[PDB]
């Protein structure tokens, strides 16, 4: 374990709420977070409309800094269905304001869901994400 940062996006699920229900009752929602390769889901939630996941999700940069073309993906389905077109909502979050050369945590909450019409599906979800800029000998 050598002293050193190689870049890491640390992504922090709180929980979700105002999920659209369905004819039977309560869809199984998850979270699904996308980023460098990097398919990461929370683990999914009983027939619940405020899933409370509180997890926390880490991701490798290899020493690759962040950009304004850098974002996260967070796309919430329901886990029984998944072939079918089922869509909960979705959300893109814009690193663009994290990048930087100093370690920066900004409190993304209040995220509008849309569906994969893109339209406000009324449901909102809780995220914090961390940027940490890379630094050491091992540069790549």
């Amino acid at each position: 374990g050598s002293s050193g940062s190689s870049g890491m996006l640390r992504v922090i699920v709180e929980s979700a709420s105002n999920i659209p229900k369905t004819k039977f009752g309560k869809p199984d929602p998850i979270v699904s977070v996308i980023f460098k390769d990097e398919k990461k889901k929370t683990k999914k939630v009983d027939n619940e409309l405020n899933p409370v996941w509180n997890e926390i999700l880490e991701f490798d940069l290899r020493g690759i800094p962040l950009d304004f073309s850098s974002s996260l993906g967070i796309i919430v389905k329901d886990f029984e269905t998944i072939g079918q077109n089922k869509l909960i909502g979705t959300a893109t979050v814009a690193l663009k304001d994290l990048t930087g050369d100093q370690s920066r945590s900004l409190p993304y909450k209040l995220i509008s869901l849309l569906n994969e019409k893109g339209q406000d599906t009324g449901a909102t979800i809780d995220l914090v994400i961390g940027y940490d800029p890379p630094s050491g000998p091992s540069s790549g």
